[PDB]
Parts: structure tokens; C-alpha cells; sequence
């Protein structure tokens, strides 16, 4: 109850860069490096003005992976010693990334610390992540993560209450009296799901969804949390409140090692869900990543809704969702490599479409300007301005709301969509661990080729299709809110028929770089829109590999992953 504040001398580390997704390291790094976690937590809290700490609340929680609770205890001991007045912590330390964003905004917290490495594996031999969100409920922007890093590199001591221990398992308020400090340190343990469920209860029509999911003629669903943080949310919202049978909740017990697998939703990492769906018994399936901000959507027989189409379908049926009936649609956005399916809906309904570089900050900026209602990313990301993170379970309830109004199968909705708007066939080729010098040379040579005055207007044939270059550039974005200019965001080959090829190159890691090749082939012919996507995409894939000389530059004859 009564705990001393002490100062611990420490030695700085040089690599504690918080990034856009948080600081991620192997669990063993956190465990084997003295004061690695403590240094970073202190560096985060040192960005808060001492004058504002006593009245500050930080929201703290994470995805359940191994080392989470130890990290949360460290956060409490250091926050208390530094004069932070209050932590709000999910029970057992569990809060999904959307729940943290929800709670920060609801209670007007100064920010939050999220213990997640998202889709990356967890366990004693896995990864651990520490993510900092600020008072709008969203990721800390570059100016703040830069400051955290700078503090991190020269820190020589931190303040900690070594004897402070939070009971994470019991709801309610725990007060800690600090030696020679007048005001107490307060920890509120909250139910992990309540505030987030109460938010969804206002966004969606739970009465309609209960009727959809309960009884004999119910929509049958299988919702796979991949042993990660969304598990209790599925059970308490979809099963207990909305009445889906308990077997609807798949892998919905959080596990410290996510069951020994990557909690990353795609057709192969969630192969178990796909195989379940292939039996034809269920109408709808979905999978979430480890912290719940990404989602994969499946139909009957395992029909795959690609994420670029998913956001377009939600846009096209958006007033099935009570939230948007009330706010109206303020704008649509997608990352630049995401397929142009959303644009077709925006153009037809005459709503602004913002095409942003990859990254949350561009969406958050537009949402904060009241210009963005619905956003999507080809990397299994979908969100709205209800919070300032993407939200996988929200996307599922959006889909369920649309199924309830349309009274059609997932696949029939997509087929109707393609008939109405045409189809953006879409795939992403990932070339992993490529040698970075050759990959960079590939990009620079391709960019030079695209910059030549004769490149626009050039025609590529294969085999029954002629593509004509309409525009070719290295994508640049001037942010209309904060004035920043983002350059070198991706090579775009834009064709007169609505199709595109996009190349992006990752930064260089210890195993090399990743080349991302996105192929977006637009088709309106009824005899073409229901064909196999990799068959319909083969012409543009051939053109992309030829013009980039990817095989010649990298030695790769095939991508590592196809999505
Ligand atoms: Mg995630």
C-alpha cells in the first residue's frame, strides 16, 4: 500500500526507436538486457511535462503475449514514481489496440502504452512490442517518437517504485501511497471488453444483429481470434450479448504464445478457419491479428473477400450501419497500394476519395479534420473515425450489419458489387529477404525508365489485352492538414483502363529488404469479372516483371508470398 520512490542508475541503449508501430524486439532482448524495458518506459514518461503528470491518466494494456504482465508491472512502478496520477489498465492486462484507443478518447487520457507486437509471434522465444498512443487515441507521431528515441539514447537514471505491485486480476481502484508524496497513485482495473462493447453498442444496431445471429434461421459464423487479444471481445459481444452460439468463437482464449503460431490473418496463417469454412456449413468467417486492428473476411465455402474489396463493399452499403446514418459519410480513404475498388464507389456516390501513403497518420489527420469516415488498406486493415486505430472486430460487425440488410450471401454481395462497379482484380506479391543493393538498383532503374518523356503513352500487350501508360511516377503526398510532404512513397504505373502496377521497397533489415509488388487489374466485362484472379492478373504481372527486370536484378523467379 505504501511504497518508496528510488532512483536507479542505468546505461542507455542505442536502438530503442519507437517507430510507427512501437518498439519491437525479441522477448529475450527485453529479458537479457538490464533495464531495457525500464529505460524505454522512462523515456516515454519523460515526454510528459512534470506539471501535467499528476492530473494525467495513461491507458495501459496489451495483447496477452508472453512478458506482457511483467511489462505492465514495470510501467506501473515507473509511472507512479514519475508522478503520473493514474493508470487505467484492462483486467489481466488485456486490452485490444482498438479498446485502448476507445478508452483514451472516452476518458480523455493523455495517451496509452500498448503491449503488443501485433501479428508478430509471441512466447518465450517470440517478439515483444511497446507502443505509445497519444491523447487523440492514436499512434504517437514522429515528433514524439523522435523525442522518446533521443531521451532513450542518453538516459542515465530512471525513477521507480520497486515494491509496488498491481493486482491485474481484480476489478476496481487500487491506491498506492508514495513515500513523501502528498497525492496517491491510482490504478483502475477495468473489464477488458466493457467500454469497447458499449462503443460498438452505439455504433451498430445490436437488436438487428441479435436477430441475425440467434435462432434456427440464423446466419452461421466462425470468428477466429487466432489465440490473440480479440478472443474475449468475440465471446462477450458476439456470443453472450448478440447470441451467436458459443462455437462461433474460434481460438478465442488469449494465449501467451498465440498457440505457437503467428496471429496474422490471411489464407495460410488462418488456414484452419479457411478449412472450416470450406465445409459449406457456415455463412461468414473472419480472422483477427494479435492486437485486433486487422481482419480477414470469408464467405461460404471459404470465399475470400480481399481487403481492398472489403472496404469498397462497406462503402457501398455504409448506411446499413447506424453510426454513418447519423454522422454522414465525411470521406473515404485508402492507402495508395490498395486497389481502386473503393474509388469506384466514391466516384459513383460522389464522396471524396483520399489516396494516402502507407501509414496511419494520413488517415488520422483526415479524420481529425472531419474529412474521413471509412478507410481501408490492402494489408487486411479497415477502420472508421469511431477511434484512431484500425478495428478488426468493428469491420466484422460492419459486415454483419450489411448481411442483415442485404439478406444475401457474402459471395452474392461481391458478385453484385463487381457487376455494378466493375471488378478490381488485386494481388500483392512479396519478395522477402532480397539483397537490398540489387533491390534498390531495381527501383532506381525503373523510376528512371518511368521518368522519361516517352514512357507515358507506351503500350504493353499480353495476351488479348493492350495496356497504355497513362501516368508513371514516384508517389508523393502533400498532407492537407499538417503540411508535410511525403516523397518516394512507391512507383506507380497507371494505365488508361483503370489498372495499376505499384512497386514499393521496404527498409533494409538484417536479412535484406522486402519488395512489395501490387497488381490492380480493372475489368468491367461480365465474362471477365467472375474469372480466377491470378489468371486475370497474369498479363499485368508479366508486364510488371518485364518492365522492372525484377528477375534479372534480384534472382527471384517467384514471389515469397502471394496474397
Ligand atoms: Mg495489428
Amino acid at each position: 500500500n505504501m511504497v518508496k520512490i528510488v532512483t536507479v542508475k542505468t546505461q542507455a541503449y542505442q536502438d530503442q526507436k519507437p517507430g510507427t508501430s512501437g518498439l519491437r524486439k525479441r522477448v529475450k532482448v527485453f529479458q537479457s538486457s538490464a533495464n531495457y524495458a525500464e529505460n524505454f518506459i522512462q523515456s516515454i514518461i519523460s515526454t510528459v511535462e512534470p506539471a501535467q503528470r499528476q492530473e494525467a491518466t495513461l491507458v495501459v494494456g496489451g495483447d496477452g503475449r508472453f512478458y506482457m504482465k511483467e511489462a505492465i508491472q514495470l510501467i506501473a512502478r515507473i509511472a507512479a514514481a514519475n508522478g503520473i496520477g493514474r493508470l487505467v489498465i484492462g483486467q489481466n492486462g488485456i486490452l485490444s489496440t482498438p479498446a485502448v484507443s476507445c478508452i483514451i478518447r472516452k476518458i480523455k487520457a493523455i495517451g496509452g502504452i500498448i503491449l503488443t507486437a501485433s501479428h508478430n509471434p509471441g512466447g518465450p522465444n517470440g517478439d515483444f512490442g511497446i507502443k505509445f498512443n497519444i491523447s487523440n487515441g492514436g499512434p504517437a507521431p514522429e515528433a514524439i517518437t523522435d523525442k522518446i528515441f533521443q531521451i532513450s539514447k542518453t538516459i542515465e537514471e530512471y525513477a521507480v517504485c520497486p515494491d509496488l505491485k498491481v493486482d491485474l486480476g481484480v476489478l476496481g481502484k487500487q491506491q498506492f501511497d508514495l513515500e513523501n508524496k502528498f497525492k496517491p497513485f491510482t490504478v483502475e482495473i477495468v473489464d477488458s471488453v466493457e467500454a469497447y462493447a458499449t462503443m460498438l453498442r452505439s455504433i451498430f444496431d445490436f437488436s438487428a444483429l441479435k436477430e441475425l445471429l440467434s435462432g434456427p434461421n440464423r446466419l452461421k459464423i466462425r470468428i477466429d481470434a487466432m489465440h490473440g487479444v480479440v478472443g474475449p471481445y468475440v465471446k462477450k459481444i458476439l456470443c453472450e450479448e448478440l447470441g451467436a452460439p458459443a462455437n462461433s468463437a474460434v481460438n478465442c482464449v488469449p494465449l501467451e504464445d498465440f498457440g505457437g503460431h503467428h496471429p496474422d490473418p490471411n489464407l495460410t496463417y488462418a488456414a484452419d478457419l479457411v478449412e472450416t469454412m470450406k465445409s459449406g456449413e457456415h455463412d461468414f468467417g473472419a480472422a483477427f491479428d494479435g492486437d485486433g486492428d486487422r481482419n480477414m473476411i470469408l464467405g461460404k465455402h471459404g470465399f475470400f473477400v480481399n481487403p481492398s474489396d472489403s472496404v469498397a463493399v462497406i462503402a457501398a452499403n455504409i448506411f446499413s450501419i447506424p453510426y454513418f446514418q447519423q454522422t454522414g459519410v465525411r470521406g473515404f480513404a485508402r492507402s495508395m497500394p490498395t486497389s481502386g475498388a473503393l474509388d469506384r464507389v466514391a466516384s459513383a456516390t460522389k464522396i471524396a476519395l483520399y489516396e494516402t501513403p502507407t501509414g496511419w497518420k494520413f488517415f488520422g489527420n483526415l479524420m481529425d479534420a472531419s474529412k474521413l469516415s471509412l478507410c481501408g488498406e490492402e494489408s487486411f486493415g479497415t477502420g472508421s473515425d469511431h477511434i484512431r486505430e484500425k478495428d478488426g472486430l468493428w469491420a466484422v460487425l460492419a459486415w454483419l450489419s450489411i448481411l442483415a440488410t442485404r439478406k444475401q450471401s457474402v459471395e452474392d454481395i461481391l458478385k453484385d458489387h463487381w457487376q455494378k462497379y466493375g471488378r478490381n482484380f488485386f494481388t500483392r506479391y512479396d519478395y522477402e529477404e532480397v539483397e537490398a543493393e540489387g533491390a534498390n538498383k531495381m527501383m532506381k532503374d525503373l523510376e528512371a525508365l518511368m521518368f522519361d518523356r516517352s514512357f507515358v503513352g507506351k503500350q504493353f500487350s499480353a495476351n488479348d489485352k493492350v495496356y497504355t501508360v497513362e501516368k508513371a511516377d514516384n508517389f508523393e503526398y502533400s498532407d492537407p492538414v499538417d503540411g508535410s510532404i511525403s516523397r518516394n512513397q512507391g512507383l506507380r504505373l497507371i494505365f488508361t483502363d483503370g489498372s495499376r502496377i505499384v512497386f514499393r521497397l521496404s527498409g533494409t533489415g538484417s536479412a535484406g529488404a522486402t519488395i512489395w509488388l501490387y497488381i490492380d487489374s480493372y475489368e468491367k466485362d461480365v465474362a471477365k469479372i467472375n474469372q480466377d484472379p491470378q489468371v486475370m492478373l497474369a498479363p499485368l504481372i508479366s508486364i510488371a516483371l518485364k518492365v522492372s527486370q525484377l528477375q534479372e536484378r534480384t534472382g527471384r523467379t517467384a514471389p515469397t508470398v502471394i496474397t
